[PDB]
This record gives C-alpha cells, structure tokens and sequence, in this order.
C-alpha cells in the first residue's frame, strides 16, 4: 500500500546527533550554527546550519472594489400631464437611486392651482445617493496559505525549501517539521484597508453578500466596471393637501454603513501588516504580531538507518484533461487530471492544480496501476491563469483558463 | 494528586529502539514494516508494523429540511360588504402566504361601479410564494469530531484502536500521537447539498435563524412536519380611484433566498465529500482534499523503563442519576452522573455521555473518595438515544431519553 | 543575526535522561515524580517532579450591558390644534420609543365629531417598548489567551512559570512545549449569561453592531450609563374616516430578540465555566469541557551541551514615547516605544504592552545598534490602565492613559 504523502523520517534515536525543538514566533526568523561530533569518528566534527525565514501570509482575494461613504437625498417631482418615462429628473444623473411613480393620481387636493388634472401625470419621487467618497480598500479571503523558507547544511549537505506551516522538509541526515497554530485569519473574512496597505486594517465577518441594503458594511461598493449599488428599503408616501405640490416621505434608513461603522468602530478587529505584496489575485504579507507561535523540530542522523519516509518505486504522469468553474472564487475551479500509474499495483498521492506560479488547491488520489481519472477543486487565479496537473513539481504542459466568477447583486424593488 | 487524563508515555531515550515523525494529510492512510533489532540481544531482530486509516471527520448535524426556491406573487381582492373571515382567498391554497386587509374602507373613489358601500366590506390582498422547489439539503452542525484508527504491532504486541486528532494511543512499549491542525468546518456552520453528497456542499455563515426574511439563505425551508415559511417584510398600499376595483402595491423583496445567493455564488466555500455516510443525527466523510495534514510521531521502547502516564490505582463506578435539556442542540443536554471513587484519595478522570453507539460529551470530574455528583453537557443525539454516563469503555446500564430540542420561527406581523 | 524569540532547547539526544509526551485535556493538570539516574555517575540518581495546573482561558472583554426584553406598544393621540412639540405624550414617558407625527392633515374624514379643523393640529403616534426585563449580562471577547502554570524541579533547579499554550519553559537541565488545539471561542465572539456565570453561557456569532432593529440579537441592550434602543423598522399608517379619531397601525417587527431567540434556542452553542473570575476588562475561568487536548512534551538534560537557544549577547533598554487610541477595544491602543540596543549590530526581539498585571499585545522587533521606534497594538485594558513598553519582564516606568472606545449606534429614523 504505496504513499509518498508522508513528510518526514524513520530514526534510531541512539544514531542521532542533534535535535533542535522550540516556539518561535510567526514573524521571526532564526538562524543556527553549530559544529557537530562526527558519529563516523569522534575525533572529528561536521558543520551544521539552519535558517528559518518570517512565515508569510498568502491570501487568494477577490477584489471587491472601494467601499464608498455617501450622503443620502429624497427629491420630489411633478407633471400634471405626461408619464414618468417622457421626462428627465435631477436625480437620475447620480450614481445610485431608486425611483417610486404615482402615475395617474392627481385627483383633488393633491395638486398645486396650475393642475386641474384628474387621474393624470405622474409624481415621480427618487431617493439617490451623492457626494460618494472612497473611503477604503476591500479584499475577500478566497483561501489562506503560511509558509517558511527552510534552509539546511549538514557538512556537504544543502539545500533550501519553503514548507507549509504543518509539513516537514527531509534530507539525507535532516528533517525539519513545522506544527502551527491557530489563525487569526478564516477563509470569507472581508478585510477593510482605510489607508495604505502599510497602516493596517479591519476584520469583517458580516460583510453584505446576497442582499446589500443601505446602511450594511459593504452596501455601496465601486469596482472599476462600476458601481455597486445597494437597495434602499423603506416606504414612500406622499403628503397631499393645501392645495400644494406633493411632498414625499421615506420612512427608510439615511445613515451610510460606513458612518455606521464608525460610530462603533472598536467593536471590531484591527490587523497589522510589514512588507506587503498585491498582485492580480493576492495578497502576501508579514504580520508583525508576536503572539502567534509555531513550533519547529529538528533533528539529525547523518546514518543509514535515517529513512525518507517518502520513498516508493511508484512512478506517475500527468495529463490535464479538462476544466469548468470560475477562477477567483471560494466554490473555485474543478479540473480533471488522467494520471497515469507504472512500477505499483496502487498508489496513494497528492495532485494538485497550478498554474506557472502557485497551486491552487490539490486532492488525495487513490490510484490504481494504467489510467486514472482524478478531480481537484482550485481555489484562486485570474482570467488568464492556465491551471495544470501537477505532481511534486512535474506539471502537464496543457494549461487551462477558467471562467469568471459570478459576483453579482440583484436588487428587486 | 493523581489522575488517568494524561494519554502517553515516560521513556528513556537511550532505551528507544525506533522514532516515526512525519506531516500526513488527513485523506491519506499510511503503512510502515520494519524489523527492528532486539534491545535485550543485538543478533536478533523483531517485526514492527504501523498502520493509520484516513481520517473521519465526524459531525453531529441537525437535519434542517431542504431549502427552496419561490416564485412571488401579489392578488387583489374586493368584496363591497362581509368581513375577510367569511371568504376564502386564492392564495390561502398556497405554500406560504400574508394577507393584509382593509374592512370597513369602502368610501368613494374606493369602488368599482356595482359598489355603493361606505365603511363596509373588506379589500383583502395576498402576496404568497409558488412553484416551490427544492434546491438542496441542509444540515447545521451541532459539534465536531476528528478519527484516526490507529493499528500496532511490535512482535507480539498488537492493538488498533480509533484515536481523535489531538490524542495518544499507548501500548506496552509503542506510543502513537496524532496533532491535529486548524479545521475548515466549525460547530453552527450550515451545509448546503445542491446535489447528492459525493458532488460536495457550500458552507455558510449566515443561514437565517432567529429572524427568516424572504431572500436570506435559508428564508424558506421544507422539513417532513411542514413548511418553515420566511416574513415578508414591506409595505402594502392600496391605489384607489378611476372608479374602479382596489389594486393593491407591495414595495418589500421580491426575490428569493436561492435566486440571491445563485447570482452571487462564488461569494461562498465550497468542500467536498468522499465515502459519505448520514444517520439520523450525523454526517461522516472523508475530504479528499490534502492540503490539510496532521503531525504523527511514532516512538518504540521494549523496555521496562516505558511508563503509561495513565497508570492509577484509583477505581471508578458510574450510576446515570438524571437529565435535562435536548437532543440534537448545540446546546444540548445535561446529564448527571453518581461517581463512586475507591482505592484513592482524591482522583482527577473524564466522564463521558455515551448512547450505545458515540460520545456526545464529556466533562473532567475531580472526585474525592465516596459519592460524587458530575454533570456533563453531550451535544447530538436523536429522539431515541438513551444516554448513558461511561468511563473508559464501561457505561451505567441506565440510558435516559432527553427532550425535543426548540428550533421555531416565530413569525408576528 | 541575533535573536532572543526562540523559545527552547538544542540537545544531543545520547545525553538525554528522561522524555515524557502525552496529551492532556486543557481542564486536567497532571503531576510526576521519578529518580532519574545521575548520568555523571550511574550508582546514583536525582529527583525529578513536574507539575502542571489546569489551562485558563483569559478573555479581554467589552461589557456590552444587560440584554433586556421588551413588549411592544402602539398609541394613538390627536389634537385638533397645535403641534407635536406642545403637547406631552404618554410614550415619552418610555425606556425605548419611537414617534411618527402628521401634523397639518385633519383635513375633512379623519376627524372625531368634537373637530372642525383643516390642515392644523397634531395626529402624532407612537411606538413604544415597556415591561423591560434584564435576561442577561453580555461581554464581547476582545482578544484570547490560554495559559498554564508549568513546575519543574531536577534535582536543585526549581522553577515555576505560566506558560502560553504554543510556548516552551527552558531551564538549565529541563524543557517543557506545550502545543495548543483549536480554541472554541474566537475574538468577537458575544458571550451571552441567562445566570449566573458558573451556569454557563450562549456564545453568538450575530450580535448586532452597525444597526441594531428590534427582533435582532442585542437589540435591547442596558449600559450603566444608561439604555441602548434599537431602531424600529416598519412604516406607520393612519386609517381615517367613520368620523372618528385617527388610529394608528404599524406593520413592522412585533416580537423582541430575546422571545425570537428562545423559540429558537437549541440552534445556538453553550459553553460551561468554572472558577470564573470577572474584572473591570477581563473574564478569566477554565472549561470543564475534557474533549479539548493539548500536547505536551518535556526533556531532560542534566549535560553542558543542553543549549538555551534564546541566550544573545544583545541588551536593550525602554521608554514609552506616546499612544493614541483606545482601551477596551479590539482595533487597540497604538502605543510607540523608543528601544535602545546595545552589545550588537542586529537584533529581533519581542516588544510587549503591558500595564502592572497583563500584557495586551506585542510586536516583532528589527533592531539595529542604537536608538530604534517600536509601534505596538494593544488590545484590551480599562480607563485607567498605564501601558508601558516592556522586554522579558523590564517595563519603562513612563505608563500611557489610553482613550475611550467609541461604542455608539446612531439611530436615523
Ligand atoms: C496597525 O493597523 C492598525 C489598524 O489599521 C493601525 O491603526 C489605524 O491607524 C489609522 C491611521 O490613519 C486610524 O484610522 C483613522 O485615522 C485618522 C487620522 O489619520 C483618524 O482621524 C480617524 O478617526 C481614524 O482613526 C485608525 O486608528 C486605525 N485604522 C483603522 C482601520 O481603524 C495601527 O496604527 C497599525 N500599527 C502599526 C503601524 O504599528
Ligand atoms: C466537489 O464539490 C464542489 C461543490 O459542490 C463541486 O462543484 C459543484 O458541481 C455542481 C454540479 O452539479 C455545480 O452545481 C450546479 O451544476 C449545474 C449543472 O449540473 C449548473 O448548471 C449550475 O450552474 C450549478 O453550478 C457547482 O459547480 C458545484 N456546486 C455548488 C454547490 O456550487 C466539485 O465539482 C466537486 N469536486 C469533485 C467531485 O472532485
Ligand atoms: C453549563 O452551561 C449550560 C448553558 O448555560 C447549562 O445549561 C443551562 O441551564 C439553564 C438553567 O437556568 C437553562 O436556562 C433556563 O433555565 C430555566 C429554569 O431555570 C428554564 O425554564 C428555561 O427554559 C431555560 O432553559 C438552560 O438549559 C441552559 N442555559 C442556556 C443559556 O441555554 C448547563 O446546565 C451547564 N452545565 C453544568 C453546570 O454542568
């Protein structure tokens, strides 16, 4: 029952010349020398040399544009013949507004001494907001990674390699295990940067999604296909008598989120970031908390006895059949893998879907010797991101787009 | 001061004949065959063999029904005299309906032609949902729970035993602990099945709860005791005039939960699901993705210096006295249990709330020697399950039933 | 490249004397004696004890208040002359009300026998919330900290400390690492007492924040100084004619969240507490709850080759520079601290705010040669708690005042 998913070694622990075993903090590095007795001769010793780098934070993010503040307008309108359609208003050159018609209700006593209509016109009325002010910066966890560049030498042997924070690199006489901690970070969280990257930002756990009102964190968001425009919500009534043009009134909410927000603004989580990177679909940084603390072991056997877990005959190769999903996205991609098996009956392995750059996601496959087809779900990428099956670090050369993801409002009156 | 809670071993290290110590993925079983030399004689070898199972993820799961799609629809009534009791309505027939009415408020300008009333009747309107479709199952989780079978040999010692994720297994002279990473599913997320189990689920954070509007995830639910029907929520109108019949306006949401969240889909988490098996009150699977993985470390000693931390001569009899609270509530239930402590002073150990087949709970009793009286909170279960307080393996023969748990929408107008 | 964040040990493990590792539940401690032999000398041994108390959960709270109750109460007044300001009404009387008024509309049919009045006076109508009840008290979790007290003795070496739950204690001969599971309780989370606190809790993932209505969880909430009241939510209409006074009707949310909730109950998670301790900013007390374990590991070394990893050369002295922000606050305090480093060119270090008790956050530090400012966010603290920029226990003596949090809802009709 071959696997090479396990990550680390067999040992005699009477042959082994060192181990390192301590909590560091996620954004601390570490380095470590030492020259080691030579288990072979005890009159002779071997240089040893670890490096661990600051663990960095990748976020595959969506781009949910600006989060705008804004100031919240009723205007009413009127023509005492005509429908609502035939005429322009003020209103309708602002960014977002709802509109709420009175066709055909001038009677008596709703009506100004220039209309003698009855049962005509239109009274039009618009709710709209303007004077819309970015007012900061808005990403969607789409998934979360946390990784360590590892550096070892032992004498002749070296060799660097960046590690998940709950896998191990092996080496001939050297393992390296990491075991981490809980995150402050959770796939779905909304992260609200008000200023540059550099200043921090705020952790949202509601952020609106399938129905944005005015007034909700999120409501009003500009994204550079436009605006996002939320629904109002709230009754409208005219006023009518004293021989008067109608007035209307809206019962609904006229606060903005963002002015809601900060009214309250330390009811929620603040984070801090060094050494950001954004790219097309991420985000990369430090946090420069010390409270968080992982926990590395090392441990070295320069002998024959140490075993790389790892080791089968098995041998694999990859081609990338064919893909459907979106890229961007929490639900992702879903592409199929024929997975060839030779040298084994079966083999238990990890595929995993990447494009040049990272891999987006990867599956356990259960395979069995010839032909195999396997699906991995991915998570992340942008429009022009060409996802491969991969396998340790071979890849298929045929590379596949996805579609866009579906990230759309709908706001029924 | 002792207890039997600390599941693992004291070794010498120079008296250890083997060391594992490797990352698995959860969806990865693994097997390792060694014959290892013989402490007690350095010409002899003996066979070692390790054998772990995929891991389980098990949750105790509420079946809140399916969730379904509605088409909306808003119909006016009018008769000229009689009250809204004395008629049925077209869209009492329906699924889900709210009906406002109007009686006594005929006047003039109110009525068609074949009405001369005046502060009589009723004009009754109705919005009310149809073309009700199922669009999947949903399942809240009430508590979680991570397995590993765990099977050991060395030479003649063998033993398998199921171990969750953060627990040791201990034999005489082989110690198996498993560490177990951050978890994608937490206790009250929802899981969305569009399909069957095998095509995976979305996960949410905000199924609607203690207040079900028209248009959240979850408005309108279908369970085998009935409809769960959502409010509405908006304003009703009447136009009245041209002498004709009352027609009635809503300006609430017109669109449904489903529809929302399908527009905005991959705004969401998706899992997915291999070997899925449901109960009455549970769900259990294996994810198949394998970016999750566990630390194991394998340690042998054939040696008299190997302690088991468990180790006590302090002696346990358990009596199930009585309970309170519900089934299948992430709340839950309480049960109290009479411990008997012998042969020890004092006597710190877990008390457990077990049916025949699982554990729901479990709370650490710090006993004194007599008669003890333990509560424990268990968490899961089904109308059925007799709840028993264990020990180890060994329960008190009484099993008591708990209460139906309170899951109602309250829907006022 | 200096460091001082690696918390732990470098070892030769042919010179180890004793290892013990296991699991232990977080609400269990856990004692051990043994005579290790005297690696010195093997006719001779030396006593070894380790004690471990119980984990305590530390939460920096918000004190939202009492969670009340309410019913709700609609009235109708009317006056034929004069406006709303004039006139006292019985609602206003009231904890928590809302007022809608219609001045200038007596027109002719929405008027009593005893009013001859057109577009005058005063038909205001109230909403209103009586019959308060306290159901509960209310903390929001700020930050999280898990700790035990960790013993250890080998011999003439003693030494006791509280130790994080992804930390490690290191003495001359002996290390200890505790590696931590999943928490329970996350920051933000709402923990709601329908008791007192040993009955346990509620915990919420919705409390309302940005806009609390009426039906909502928290809606009704009780600070000592003074009530916080939810916004309404539902439009108001008069039902004239019949030659009577105008009466009044609200279609909106009727029922309280406190009522909704319970209906509903057993969709939400409980958590038990014992030995709860409650302080101006802080709930301390250890989960009953067996199923949560830790790992422990300890070592011993009595031999010159045991390596404290975190023993520099570096010295570093503080000073409090300046703060702003807010205590209590899960956004934080940003208190500035000028650090000088001294005996090195380099040197990353863990900088901490604290105050006389607690530290409330604490930042990675790069330092070079010299003077060096240092930005920490703290979280959590009371009024007149005096952060100080603290290394390993030395604080600067300067102490910080931080401002209030801004907690407030605005309630825009
Ligand atoms: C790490 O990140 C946190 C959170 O982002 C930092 O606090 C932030 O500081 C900004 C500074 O702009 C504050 O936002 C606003 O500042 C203006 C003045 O520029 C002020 O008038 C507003 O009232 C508002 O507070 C805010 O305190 C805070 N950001 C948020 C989103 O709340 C913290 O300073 C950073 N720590 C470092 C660099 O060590
Ligand atoms: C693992 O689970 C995910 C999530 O459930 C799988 O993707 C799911 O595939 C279904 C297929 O029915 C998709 O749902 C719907 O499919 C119809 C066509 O049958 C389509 O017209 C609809 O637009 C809709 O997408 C959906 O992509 C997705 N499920 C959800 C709930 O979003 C994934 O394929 C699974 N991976 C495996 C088996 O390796
Ligand atoms: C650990 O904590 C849980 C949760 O707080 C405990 O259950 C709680 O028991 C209280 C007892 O007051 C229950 O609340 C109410 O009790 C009254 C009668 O006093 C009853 O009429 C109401 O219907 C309501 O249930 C409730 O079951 C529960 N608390 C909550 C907030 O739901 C559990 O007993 C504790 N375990 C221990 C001490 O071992």
């Amino acid at each position: 029952g071959w696997t090479d998913t396990a990550h680390g070694s067999g040992i005699i622990p009477m042959k082994t010349d060192l181990e390192l075993d301590f909590s560091l903090p996620s954004s601390a590095s570490y380095t470590y020398r030492r020259q080691l007795q030579n288990p072979a001769n005890e009159q002779e010793k071997i240089p040893f040399h670890l490096q661990l780098s600051k663990q960095v934070i990748h976020a595959e993010i969506q781009h949910l544009g600006h989060w705008m503040d804004a100031t919240f307008n009723l205007k009413t309108a009127f023509h005492c013949y005509g429908s609502c359609e035939k005429y322009a208003y003020p209103w309708q050159t602002a960014g977002c507004f709802i509109e709420k018609d009175y066709e055909y209700e001038t009677g008596w006593g709703c009506n100004p001494p220039d209309c003698p209509g009855v049962g005509t016109g239109c009274t039009a009325c618009g709710v709209y907001l303007d004077k819309l002010k970015s007012v900061g910066k808005v990403f969607k966890i789409v998934s979360l990674r946390y990784t360590r560049k590892v550096c070892i030498q032992l004498g002749t042997e070296q060799t660097c390699k960046t590690v998940d924070s709950n896998d191990c690199l092996i080496t001939t006489s050297v393992k390296v295990c990491l075991i981490g901690t809980i995150s402050k970070f959770q796939p779905s969280d909304t992260l609200l940067f008000l200023g540059p990257l550099q200043q921090g930002g705020l952790i949202f756990k509601q952020w609106c999604t399938t129905t944005c009102q005015f007034g909700d964190p999120g409501d009003i968001m500009s994204t550079p296909t436009g605006m996002k425009c939320p629904e109002l919500n709230g009754s409208f009534r005219k006023k009518c008598a004293f021989a008067t043009t109608p007035v209307c009134q809206f019962d609904g909410n006229t606060i903005s989120g963002y002015k809601r927000m900060i009214a309250t603004k330390d009811s929620f989580q603040s984070f801090n970031v060094t050494e950001p990177h954004i790219s097309t679909s991420a985000l990369e940084w430090i946090d420069p908390d010390s409270s968080l603390r992982d926990h590395i072991n090392v441990i070295v056997s320069r002998d024959l006895s140490f075993q790389d877990l790892s080791e089968t005959p098995c041998q694999i190769d990859l081609a990338t059949a064919s893909i459907d999903g979106a890229w961007g996205s929490g639900v992702g991609f879903n592409l199929v893998c024929t997975v060839s098996l030779t040298e084994c009956s079966a083999f238990l392995t990890s595929i995993k879907a990447c494009d040049a750059a990272m891999c987006y996601g990867s599956t356990t496959a259960n395979l069995v010797r010839g032909q195999n087809t396997i699906h991995i779900v991915g998570k992340g990428g942008h429009s022009g991101s060409k996802f491969m099956c991969c396998h340790d670090t071979k890849c298929s050369s045929t590379g596949l787009v996805a579609a866009a993801p579906h990230l759309d409002r709908v706001t029924g009156y």
